[PDB]
């Protein structure tokens, strides 16, 4: 708990403040990363090849902006290691959380036993989760090509959704308040999340000149097979 | 052979062939572009800043790959000058067409008055059009970040949607056949369409670093 | 006439001010662009594939800087839709105007009938127009690799020429005052014009890394035919 | 065949084959990564931010190209999770291994207690390890700007060092045989290792212009 | 064979062959570069910051493709060290040569005193040289944005001009034959010359984005 | 001597100030570059294909920062034209100087005759020079991939070394004060030197997107041979 007090001081939602103080984040982190429970708070931690855990400073900010309170039903796209799932479960009535990667799904299955209000789904988060349909809030922990349609449809009328939108290696964090097909979108800043996979995920690779050149270099390397 | 003739020979959809043969593309085109009606069939044509009507060869090819029939209900996203909308209205029962740009909407509204089975919505085509929900066919004249959810939802279970998906200056043309949440995607080839706007459209601009630097150089113009 | 008054207020040449107020720019614009006669004044309008009409704000600024007055002979490289041609004809004695694109030449042939002091040439503007040789002013509506030599030679001794010079997708607007082979060149700012074609036009394509990469990507796409 | 088996078949160094067969890689790996012990043998595995343990196929290939024997003195630069260190300690007399990252040092320190012929230095591997100076073999798990001088100096006259040399995202894997100031360098192929740190390490970051611009755009965020 | 000999064998212009054989290139070259007179014939040689004399093989090749004869009037744009000017003066009647850089002008002025049919103008070669207007041949030792108008105007009706045209680090070598306003342009291959300066020269720098960013990064060095 | 007084005014080491005033730099420069002895002081001068002489302003700054005084033994990596070698010889007891390029080695052999305290070696400067081992100072006139190990080892304990470190076309000037394996490195600024060659020199080419693209363009040009 080094940068723990810094982060706690900033929390605007009293309920989140308490959940944050109580849940021991080292309990959801592997052995190798134990020292990052409350230190290096601005970095994303490696869990699986190609998959990280959002930076604590970012995560707490997002949840704080989610306006979480008693008796809400929250949909979370991207269970991961279950830590942010736990913090929501502490505040909210029920939590439906989706994970697309099986190994990740397995790793967390055991870590959330202490909770009886978290439904863990193994599937395409891009579809959200129809079946417990009306949600009060939705948090996505990976960037999308556009506004995720299913989650948005599943949101309650005045619901609030937070997700990173953007193709390209640097995206934008958006706070969406449902209002028919005229939501209000508030850019909360620049962020760098990994790409969400699935039906409404990405259909082509990163399109920045660095990537394009890396590819050219890959192909010429292989064409020189001729 | 005649450029108009070359395109006609390729058309596999009989009705499309008949429509293509009687609808005058030169009426939908501005004064400055009438020489292009059936000449230079491979060139996209400039209508508004940032808006071009698809090149004829590709336009017909897409309407043809769309497999249009009589009695169908079609959803067209991106009216434009109205030409392809006209061809569809000649073949199909009813046609709903959305145009997000008002200046383009107006222009095409005048020309589409002739037809009576065309509903022109001035709005976000990225939302499709819920109110007539069941559609047999969907065509999109602009590239999208992913599979367009709303129009796809509004498709019949075996429906066909044709759209370009991709970020970047060269996208892929897809032929999608609705099958619940596991659509079949056929790549019909590489195309170059403008980016689609709207709620479920793009939120970032094309990544051209030359210009991103240019600007930063300009921005660096301040001496205090 | 929305941004019309903004633009008119700025005009320093009284004669231009009057011509600008009188000539109806919607009369030279196609149907599709009627709403841009005096709105969106900063954008270039699409007329032909690869060809635009300079932005009104830019055009009026250029003509205003041309120092146009009674009894001058003006050479204009790039007739286009004839609108800027009309404004000059209103002020000046005679106007010789060149257009290299035939379709463009045709479109404007009819739109300038009301004038009896505009000679319309279909040819290589890069050559200027020898035959009505001594000119007082010259305006070019497209960028060149360097100072256009023929127009410059055709200029009167103290004549003034305005043109965009530059390879690359962003050029510079120059006001040239003839003085033997020691002109005075004043950079009026950064601009973005399409490339001028012709003998003294461009001999190679755009050389910015974006273009070069687009090409590499084109070739590798075709080499993969092997 | 079994991925673990495929790698085993390639091993030319008998002792390495035996070691690979009895050392349990799943002990060195974190909970979240144990399924990868002998599965997906071609993937580098994420341990700390900016630190990955080499993909098994390459790891073994390098230890094998290293030509390990009994009684040797080996210098390993970049302990990591300790796995390859363990394999070396099973084959060789003594092993000195350096790790510059403390969090990584600790993690591997616990697991390496089992062995008794391994000396773990928490420090700059770029300096090698003077104090045991004569070494028969040297392995480096990270790319370097040039031939690493200190470790090379500390090699026996016919010693072998295996390291990746190169700036950029794709380096070359070199097998170096000490011969005074004219070493022989064999290119074993292209690899992708992280940059080595320390005194004789890198002083500039990888040149990614996309990000260099991104930042400059961010930096340009000030309105006074 | 001898590098000097290899070049000699290729020369098709008898007079050029004779001249090449008697003019000592080592006199025109600085102390630090005399070993290069007829050695490393393919390398451009550094004379002033931003100024290099063309590599011999190319230099001769161009003078040879120029088709020099006795009695002609030649216009050379870019004197340089004077070597190729000397070879031309040995073959032709009169030679006008322009050099825009004064430091280069001086250097070559001393060495060219020997010849008496060479007029050295210290000025804008981009303007050519009106005063002796009719020229049979024109050579340009630097790349240009377009066909150089002034020198082209000053050519005889069937004259030949050899210049590199192009923006970018690799230009095309052109052989131009005057034919009113429809010259014939033969592409002799790709070359790498410096950019030509002057009125009808370049107005923008080579577009190197690496450096454009570098600077912007430097520029971003202010903390107020 | 135009910018000579500007540069002299700045010199903090009195001994360097005197050496700088006395040694005639035009005596080490070829004919073509005579006018740059004390003018255009910020540019690097062309001597051999691929090889330049550091800018005078840079060179004097580096030597001034080297803290040169009576009775020191100085190792210099990159003799070049011998001018900076001469200035050091004037102040110091002995100077060992290495040059890797033979033509360069030859050109300077004759220019330093007036000195009897300069040992000129033709070899790999990356190795420094073991044999006159303990050095008080070391100056390198070319960039290295990292801290040059041999020179550093050859430095006296509290010795000082100055060299440009960096891959990439723009490097950093470093002032190194020996202290075991814990030197103190002070960045003196951004500089642009040519690459040092040799055992501890570079093993791969420049890695900036400009270079990478130039290469792609080279290969595609050659693949189109197929």
């Amino acid at each position: 708990a080094s940068e723990k007090e810094e982060i706690l001081r900033k929390i605007k939602t009293q309920e989140l403040a308490e959940a944050f103080n109580k849940v021991d984040r080292s309990l959801f982190l592997p052995e190798n990363l134990k020292d990052y429970a409350y230190a290096h708070t601005h970095e994303a931690l490696p869990i699986l090849p190609g998959i990280n855990t959002t930076a604590l400073n970012l995560g707490i900010f997002m949840l704080d902006e989610l306006d979480l309170h008693k008796g809400q039903k929250v949909l979370e796209i991207g269970t991961g290691i279950g830590y942010y799932t736990a913090l929501i479960a502490e505040i909210v009535d029920k939590v439906v959380s989706v994970e697309i990667n099986e190994k990740m799904y397995n790793y967390a299955s055991k870590l959330l036993s202490y909770y009886n209000n978290i439904k863990l789904i193994l599937g395409d988060g891009t579809l959200g989760y129809e079946e417990e349909k009306p949600y009060d809030r939705v948090v996505v922990w990976a960037t999308a090509p556009t506004l995720l349609c299913k989650p948005y449809e599943q949101l309650k009328e005045g619901g609030i959704m937070i997700l990173p939108i953007g193709v390209g290696r640097v995206q934008k964090l958006y706070k969406v308040i449902k209002k028919g097909n005229s939501p209000s979108l508030e850019n909360l800043g620049e962020v760098m999340f990994g790409r969400i996979g699935g039906l409404y995920g990405f259909y082509d690779d990163y399109d920045d000149i660095e990537f394009r050149v890396n590819k050219l270099e890959r192909q010429i390397k292989s064409i020189l097979d001729n």
